[PDB]
């Protein structure tokens, strides 16, 4: 079936992941080693801030999570998943975690800063991506899932806001807050409504097939400019998702429609990526006939566009948020819950 070079690559990738997975790094910097520059984005339990390391001058994106808000939102296991996975993975299209640490109030994950901004911004600015442009990004996600799934990891948060565009025009995936190592099935209701597979919505035990469904949603959104299932109320979105009905814009190629019908298959036992040939059904589909998979992996293909930015500390591709304190309490909070962080 697969070439021995590919099998050996993935076998070594798993060996290296498991060594770090079984002995995670902890406490590799502290807050006063950095200067704060700007808030790059916010969220329910945390935010991401551009920082500069005071000794080296290097820029980083620091994700800050409030321990008490994490406990209240029942995200303890998820935050521990995120840091433990990020410190163990290594792949060209994943954001690199450089440091992690905690204090009395917060958990900190310090990643290399990617100045080009989120794919979401670029997609909304241009309207929609041409099929070659969408296919260049989709190929990178296919390889990333091939890697992650071979490590028994499910990603569970694919969407344009989590795909950063780097200085070469390639993707780096960020936010592993829903990622998890899974042996067979898992059961948590999590994700963004527009991207949820039917089996998540229906409260079933599910597997890596949910990532391949989300790839179908992403490719549709890149090529159309909007996602296939949307509405004002989540329950209305869920009803569309489970119905098995998708309408395609007339400008979609026949090959694109065919691939999407096989990724957006409501029956998970019939969905591309989850059949006997696994990822190969996707890589060998006609829509990818022009893709040089090794060249993509090696970053040898010229990108469709390079983001405009002035230097490693430029924030122009991210937007403006109210600047709030990073307060650290005099007393430790939730120490027992986060001992492993
Ligand atoms: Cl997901 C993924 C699966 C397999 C490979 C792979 N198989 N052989 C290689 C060689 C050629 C380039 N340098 C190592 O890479 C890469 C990514
Ligand atoms: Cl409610 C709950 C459900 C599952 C787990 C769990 N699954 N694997 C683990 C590892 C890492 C931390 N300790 C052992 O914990 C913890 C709490
Ligand atoms: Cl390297 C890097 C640079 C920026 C970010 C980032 N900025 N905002 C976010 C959140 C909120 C919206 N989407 C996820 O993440 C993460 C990593």
């Amino acid at each position: 079936s697969e070439q021995e070079s590919v099998k050996e690559f993935l076998a070594k990738a798993k060996e290296e992941f498991l060594k770090k997975w079984e002995s995670p790094s902890q406490n590799t910097a502290q807050l006063d080693h950095f200067d704060r520059i700007k808030t790059l984005g916010t969220g329910s339990f945390g935010r991401v801030m551009l920082v500069k390391h005071k000794e080296t001058g290097n820029h980083y994106a620091m994700k800050i999570l409030d321990k008490q808000k994490v406990v209240k939102l029942k995200q303890i296991e998820h935050t521990l998943n995120e840091k433990r996975i990020l410190q163990a993975v290594n792949f060209p299209f994943l954001v690199k975690l450089e440091f992690s640490f905690k204090d009395n109030s917060n958990l900190y994950m310090v990643m290399e800063y990617v100045p080009g901004g989120e794919m979401f911004s670029h997609l909304r600015r241009i309207g929609r991506f041409s099929e070659p442009h969408a296919r260049f990004y989709a190929a990178q996600i296919v390889l990333t899932f091939e890697y992650l799934h071979s490590l028994d990891l499910i990603y569970r948060d694919l969407k344009p806001e989590n795909l950063l565009i780097d200085q070469q025009g390639y993707i780096q995936v960020t936010d592993f807050g829903f990622a998890k190592r899974v042996k067979g099935r898992t059961w948590t209701l999590c994700g963004t409504p527009e991207y949820l597979a039917p089996e998540i919505i229906l409260s079933k035990g599910y597997n890596k097939a949910v990532d391949w469904w989300a790839l179908g949603v992403l490719i549709y959104e890149m090529a159309a400019g909007y996602p296939p299932f949307f509405a004002d109320q989540p329950i209305q979105i869920y009803e569309k998702i489970v119905s098995g009905k998708v309408r395609f814009p007339s400008h979609f190629s026949s090959d694109l429609k065919d691939l999407l019908r096989n990724l957006l298959q409501v029956d998970l036992t019939k969905r591309f990526g989850n059949l006997k040939n696994g990822v190969n059904d996707i890589k060998n589909h006609k829509w990818f006939a022009t893709t040089d998979w090794i060249a993509i992996y090696q970053r040898k293909v010229e990108a469709p566009f390079i983001p405009k930015f002035k230097g490693p500390g430029d924030t122009s591709n991210f937007d403006d948020y109210e600047e709030e304190e990073i307060r650290v309490s005099i007393n430790e909070k939730c120490g027992k819950e986060f001992t492993e962080f």
